[PDB]
């Protein structure tokens, strides 16, 4: 379970 | 912006 | 399982 | 806008 | 489940 | 408005 | 406004 | 369960 959020 | 989910 | 969105 | 979910 | 809403 | 449901 | 829901 | 919320 892997989650990344670019901003 | 650019999400990303990996599961 | 892999979701992504661009903005 | 673009959107796109693999699965 | 996936869902995702963008206004 | 764009929104859309996977399932 | 940007929402995701991953279920 | 995954969620996020961006504005």
């Amino acid at each position: 379970n892997f989650g990344a959020i670019l901003s």
